[PDB]
């Protein structure tokens, strides 16, 4: 079905506030969106087409097996370009003259931040945005009451298509925890038998086999249990992210984490690759389920990228249902305190210089060149509840000058990851290579202004719980249609209770939200964590079938999968805006639901933009 | 060892001795009523409760591989006749066999006492305070002992939640398969055989494809949405809509073909679906189910027809136990002229069972099938109002010819009365006895829980205990098992955050988790694991709590003593910590010890109050 | 006597000794930090906490009718000079040996406490103890509430209506309800028809003329017209709440009626307060601790405030004065009204030091300070902070930027100057002051760290529910918390989310207050209205209500003589010995339970530490 009952408001002041208040909010909202659009364009990241169309009216200028063979000889040739990091950003040179890439200006970024920082504490704008957010919830409630039967009928009438055969993407999941506890326990106990003489660990210079590792712990294969591994988050982990980090060590053993959960170890990440490929097998068996695993590049060593690429190539860690995102833990303070890094610039060099070198000279890093074909972007992870005592501004030390053992704040990490990524994408675009996106963890806990940083620089975010405390930011995320990969089960076990999770309000109000498992090892109990994640949410918040499919469609849209794959998944016209881009035959989402979302977004954007043009100045 | 919370003072219940004495006398009297009827029907009664009551009491090879009637036990030549709704056994098919035939007047008298009890305000407040105390003590116990409980679970070798026995204590066979599983089975059937005749419409024979062609539905076009067998939010407080979910694609014919045991194809499709589910339980090893099979009492041959269906299709599994449900649809049958009177329905349900016990060769397939049948169930929309109170003025079953459906207590009493006599006869021959495990307290009148408290070994749902403190207090003291299905409740009557399950578990009531109807509610391929997950996440249950629920499920189950000996250990019959082995249960003795002591202390509080008065009444007379 | 709950076991606290020992050492260290600064500033410290800490440290732990400067104490000829933001006293106008605070020591103490509040292992321990206290109280009530009520019924005469209740946290500018303000305004418009109340762009206007410009008559005026009451639109909009201080959205009307300094010399504002004082005196048992504003903008504010009170006889036996300093340095610096933060400090403290040294120089202030008990800090606490107060922070004289100094910056220098003032006043036998700031309502949690070190007691304290170690430390230290659930319901935290029942259940010294009756309450008795709603919503018992009233009196700044008359001569005793049901209507069962619970918790922490010291 396509036609549906529509809610309309008649009379003057349709927004419920006097025009003077509306104009003030509109000016700030439009300016904020322009700021985000600028940096998305700068970094070659996506910006909502619907938002861009409405903003163009007020815009001065126009807007907008693979690893079987690894032969460097057939790879693209060397461009001979020189590389050097200047003030925390990689610069490209002809060999010599600087290549005119749009190198970000820090002062411009700081000025933009200050505008948003003042905006998020603007009282009058806060009330206006909160009123609009309540309006969106009220309108959606009316839409459901007057059209859910019609929406259900459309789902019923579609042939062949149901929730079990629509595409679903685990938009936010970590490789180190992609397996369930029982799966990990079985894999370890199988490994204790198959190969028995291989040296798997060196303890104080003493080479040890896996059996000798377990005998040192006074543990037998029979004695091992899920409780023994102790890798599951419990109620005592709540508000204790440090205790959650400890769950990554089985049996409280860093050696077991090294052997089975690390890509780089004495076994060349043999066990970790095998477990991932087993997870890949389950994903391929399910056909319709996909995941975007997070692999760790710590930036501690210059060789991490090459070793990670070789690890994937040698073990053939690849699947059509898996896309890779590289996460950078914010652990500079730990590294600096141990003397393993000289300055924050060295950490940035270990993260981006190998990438820049691979682009200019693919044969220089042949394994990395192949691996990057499946790497979509960067992620930033750390205990986001930790306080920040340093404000990122022009007075902050540059990365080369940052030699103290203090961890730079969240915005410091994000800006330099963004700045280097933006230049890298420009270089890779010129050669026709795949570009990257920035998809950080944001809003889970800690200062609200972390969401200001992501709004400026992030393609999409994960968690985003604190948007409920910032009406203007939540309103902007809706207007910009910024994807949010949420993990209610993870939040329930760490920060925010399930019944208080803001996901229901985000979904009702039209934010592009998707469901994710985060760390199935520490949380889920079934053999299909993503289905279990969908189950709990659908029951506790009593989500309708249309709501479930809408979440699945959102997960695909915010994923890093290629256009060709998405064309098969959602249809060749999926890139179109509104109902035109939706095919119920492939998504099981009625056009009535998509139509309502598109009209609601268009109405909201029209309200803000038309208010700006309606201002009358007096000489 | 674990930290124990102790009270110090003169009155440690919180109430004046007069309030304690009044409540204690009624509670003890209520417990005696239940003990009398459990003994009458050879049903289990909490050993801990009985021991405290005694102080106040003046009285002290596939099983279906072969079917050879000749090798079966011989005929005892006993006559059978239903008298006033209860079967009587006779020496010849002649004297009446001296069996404890229930007296209805005695039953009504006990009911009236309990009905007055459940509205006693002073007693209600007393029990409510005790329930709050039980919750408070558990909260302090958890705070002061959860770390020690967790350490014990870490210490025990090999044992974890994934290798402990879990029983789906309440699940219906007609809905034991998930929606995706049913869709795949239907799609496969359409491909395989056009030979099968599945349905006759107006005397016109039709095949499976022809039936689907009439609806103009192709195999490819079919989807889970087309089946519409899933309970959505529109089913909330709409049990009639849930009834409609039993029809695939909203068709009764499809339900008969795939979901029913008696049809043109001898229920082969339903048997295969069950046996496919049974395979998964065997693959999981540690997961078991108690599927509910329907005996409607509509036809005298239903028991034989159900037994032949199991024997011919070899529907058996070591991880599956059978409980037979009797839908309360006498009004539907009577209105259609299918039963003469309610007595005929009882005879259709119980006469074949008595005859099989007396003369196994008369019902050779029923004799084999009953080896895996453990008890009876009563299912219907419990929200439906009742206009008739079951009393001596109520028509006897043979006299009940009106099309009105008898009330809940009417069904339960006569199911109980006939079951008790059947158990006595089966015990004489050494055969397995039965128990009465009805759906109770999900919705509707509170007094339904009064009926089950008297006659039921355990119940399912039991949500309304939260609205009757005295009944919830009694169920705790009697340790009456409660099979709860929180997901089913979320889509039908009560939301997850309002569900009283966490309060029941904390206060010490014997609660277990169940799926009810996986077809209409669950989304994953392991519904029971999905059920445990949601409950653990919403109520932040610990590993100890999860394992304690699994232990309760086994204890509430109908599995044999030998089976439970391997599952829970040879000494599982012992009360308190002595009966618990973490090496098989993963439940720390700290948890079991706390429960056992709390139950004994509560019984001691009530028992001493009764003793005190009788001591002080001696001078008075 | 009452049924008591006892714990038997090897680990009675619920955690292994190693976890207990680590938490106890930090908890003991934190308590010593507070005791050090309370002693330095001559502020109270919980006697029960001190006794258990001593074992761990051998070192010991009408008044305004006549104003005659000649009769006042003579001049000591002592010099005064700000030194790094703190007033220093000199023998003439050598340095007087006063315990001048050391900033480096303060910063070092802060860093330790800041680390403690983000220590995961200690946070879980404290949270577990907090849950234990709630569980223990739950069990206590279940078994003893009947006995507590029986004592209340048996005690002669005393009930909730004849026990003393003190509004421990209320602002003078909002101490009247909206209907009271409306009646007063209409009354004034019919009086003093020939008197200038305001000049509008060089045009003198009388009270009637001001209303003529607004096109409003006395009849037209209504409660709606004033628009001084908060509503659902005021939620999380403290700026809108400040706007409510302007009747009819007019700053002039606020100036005429709700300010002590104006053309009419604060005539109307004094009269309204006296009307409230009269209502308080008629009630006999209800008291208040009103907040008066000293902005620190001008050097003469203290003298002008004291003159206002003396001339209009703004005094009541049921009222104690606390002086609030709005954190508005940014506004003053931006407009050029101040050059640096030290000037703000000079305007706030120098007149007080001068009055102490030479009372005859500030004769009105000398009399007025007899009824002033302490200082207060007020501002939109939800505002973020981008500057951390440490040794690298500018000194007050060097702070010239328009940025508002952080909360700790205000609190430390107010604490430092106040402490020296108290030492001087004690030498002369004058009344000393205490620091009672608004804290924990919103904004950063570390504000509660600052008040824990420097504040006698706090108001609001809502964020303690998010900081287990801080709430556990406040409980052990028995820091008074003045809570205003109705105010929070209309500003930050809804009534059903208010942590007051948890604090009261766990034994924290909590009291009920109205905060701003003008913007919040509807009835003729805002304090009674505040108590009633708390009782109904949380189903508080008569014992719970009376315990709150007793806590309010104990937190208050009323004299020892008055409190002895109120709570009895022995009220200073600890535990049940200090409670008289005939005076408080609080059964000794309740007081006994609180005392035993507090002592047991303190013993657990202290005895665990002693084992390492033994
Ligand atoms: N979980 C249930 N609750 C209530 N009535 C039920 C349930 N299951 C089956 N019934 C009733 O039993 C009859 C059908 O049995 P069956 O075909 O096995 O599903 C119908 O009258 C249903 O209303
Ligand atoms: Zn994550
Ligand atoms: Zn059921
Ligand atoms: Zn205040």
């Amino acid at each position: 079905e396509r036609e549906f009952q529509r809610v309309t408001i008649s009379g003057e002041e349709k927004c419920g506030v006097p025009f003077t208040d509306l104009l003030d909010a509109a000016k700030s909202v439009v300016r904020a969106l322009f700021i985000r659009e600028k940096y998305m364009a700068l970094s070659l990241q996506s910006f909502c087409p619907t938002t861009r169309r409405y903003l163009q009216q007020l815009a001065e200028k126009p807007l907008e097996h693979p690893y079987e063979h690894c032969e460097p000889s057939t790879m693209p040739g060397d461009l001979g370009l020189g590389l050097r990091m200047v003030r925390g950003v990689v610069h490209v040179y002809t060999r010599c003259s600087e290549v005119e890439l749009p190198y970000p200006d820090l002062q411009e970024f700081v000025a933009d931040v200050n505008v948003l920082m003042a905006l998020i504490i603007n009282g009058p704008i806060k009330s206006f945005c909160y009123r609009r957010l309540q309006y969106l919830s009220s309108k959606f409630q009316m839409h459901v009451l007057l059209n859910e039967m019609k929406e259900l009928a459309a789902q019923k009438k579609v042939p062949h298509r149901d929730f079990y055969n629509i595409r679903k993407v685990d938009t936010h999941i970590h490789a180190s925890s992609c397996m369930n506890q029982k799966h990990l326990l079985r894999f370890i106990k199988r490994a204790m038998k198959r190969h028995l003489e291989e040296i798997v660990h060196v303890e104080q210079g003493r080479e040890q086999t896996l059996r000798e590792v377990f005998e040192s712990m006074n543990l037998t294969a029979y004695d091992l249990s899920v409780d023994t591994l102790d890798v599951h988050a419990d109620r005592n982990t709540f508000h204790r992210f440090d205790k959650f980090n400890a769950k990554y060590n089985p049996i409280g053993e860093s050696v077991l984490r090294e052997i089975f959960i690390k890509t780089d170890n004495r076994v060349s990440g043999k066990y970790f690759a095998h477990i991932i490929k087993e997870v890949m097998s389950d994903l391929e068996e399910s056909k319709y389920q996909n995941a975007e695993l997070r692999l760790s590049i710590y930036g501690r060593s210059r060789d991490e990228w090459d070793k990670l690429a070789r690890w994937a190539v040698m073990h053939r860690v690849h699947s059509p249902n898996v896309r890779w995102l590289v996460q950078v833990p914010r652990l500079f303070d730990v590294y600096r305190t141990k003397g393993q890094l000289a300055n924050f610039q060295e950490m940035l060099e270990n993260i981006f210089l190998p990438l820049f070198e691979a682009t200019v000279h693919p044969a220089s890093h042949p394994e990395l060149h192949l691996f990057l074909e499946h790497v979509d972007g960067f992620d930033s992870v750390d205990d986001e509840s930790k306080p920040e005592n340093h404000v990122f501004n022009l007075e902050s030390p540059l990365p080369e000058a940052w030699v103290e053992e203090d961890n730079p704040p969240y915005a410091y990490y994000l800006y330099y990851t963004f700045a280097n990524m933006a230049m890298l994408n420009h270089l890779r675009r010129q050669r026709g290579f795949h570009t990257f996106v920035l998809r950080p963890h944001c809003g889970e806990a800690g200062p609200i202004h972390h969401l200001v940083s992501a709004f400026m620089l992030a393609e999409n975010i994960s968690h985003g719980l604190l948007l409920r405390k910032a009406p203007v930011l939540q309103y902007l995320y809706y207007l910009a249609q910024i994807g949010i990969a949420m993990s209610p089960l993870s939040n329930n076990s760490l920060f925010l209770s399930y019944h208080r999770n803001p996901l229901p309000e985000y979904l009702s109000r039209g934010l592009m939200v998707s469901l994710s498992t985060d760390d199935p090892l520490q949380f889920h109990f079934t053999k299909e964590p993503l289905m279990e994640e969908y189950s709990i949410a659908t029951q506790v918040w009593k989500l309708s079938s249309c709501d479930m499919c809408e979440l699945a469609r959102n997960s695909v849209l915010m994923s890093g999968f290629s256009h060709k794959v998405k064309s098969h998944w959602l249809g060749p016209n999926y890139t179109k805006e509104g109902p035109e881009g939706n095919d119920i035959r492939r998504t099981n989402v009625p056009d009535i639901r998509v139509g309502y979302r598109y009209e609601t977004l268009c109405q909201e954007l029209a309200l803000i933009t038309q208010a700006v043009q309606s201002e009358m100045l007096e000489t």
